[PDB]
């Protein structure tokens, strides 16, 4: 289960067996076991990180697929589900990638999600709402076009018993959804 961070300040290497990272970069570790080594991936390239700029100069990021899909960075997003972060994988208020996307209007994460193996499109998070949910509210018709295409359902109702149809803040949205 791969471990994702972000550094927060700059490594400059010492030997050509560590990486070079850089502020802001993003990290990939799977496995920790070993005491001041551990093997990270970061820009696409594989190497050797003292454990201690782990510890001391990066940040953990408990869902990397959700922030790259909220803020709808793309590339970020590609390099998250390359790195075996699971496209359903839930945050702690039980919503996915997917419904970041939506809830953001990004169509393009939304489109890259929909190239993923089984996207699960029915998820419901804390508060019952579903991708579909999002989209309707954030009004961007053509989002919603491509989640029922895809097999999105709009029989499931929120905890406000609300349809993802009784969420469209426009006509357009609220047709595709009648």
């Amino acid at each position: 289960q791969v471990k994702v961070f972000r550094a927060l300040y700059t490594f400059e290497p010492r030997t050509p067996d560590e990486l070079y990272i850089e502020e802001g970069d993003i990290i990939y570790i799977t496995d920790m076991s070993d005491t001041n080594w551990w093997k990270g991936t970061s820009k696409g390239r594989t190497g050797l990180i003292p454990s201690n700029y782990v510890a001391e100069q990066a940040e953990s990021i408990d869902n990397p697929l959700h922030e790259a899909a909220k803020r709808g960075n793309l590339s970020w997003l590609r390099e998250c589900l390359d790195n075996r972060v699971g496209v359903n994988g839930l945050d702690k208020a039980g919503s996915t990638a997917l419904y970041w996307a939506c809830h953001g209007g990004h169509k393009d994460i939304v489109e890259m999600l929909f190239t993923q193996p089984n996207i699960e499109l029915n998820q419901q998070n804390k508060l019952g709402d579903t991708a579909l949910h999002a989209a309707a509210w954030k009004g961007y018709a053509d989002i919603v076009q491509l989640l029922l295409a895809k097999g999105a359902r709009t029989d499931l109702r929120n905890i406000e018993k609300k349809l993802a149809f009784d969420m469209a803040t426009n006509a357009a949205c609220a047709s595709l959804l009648k």
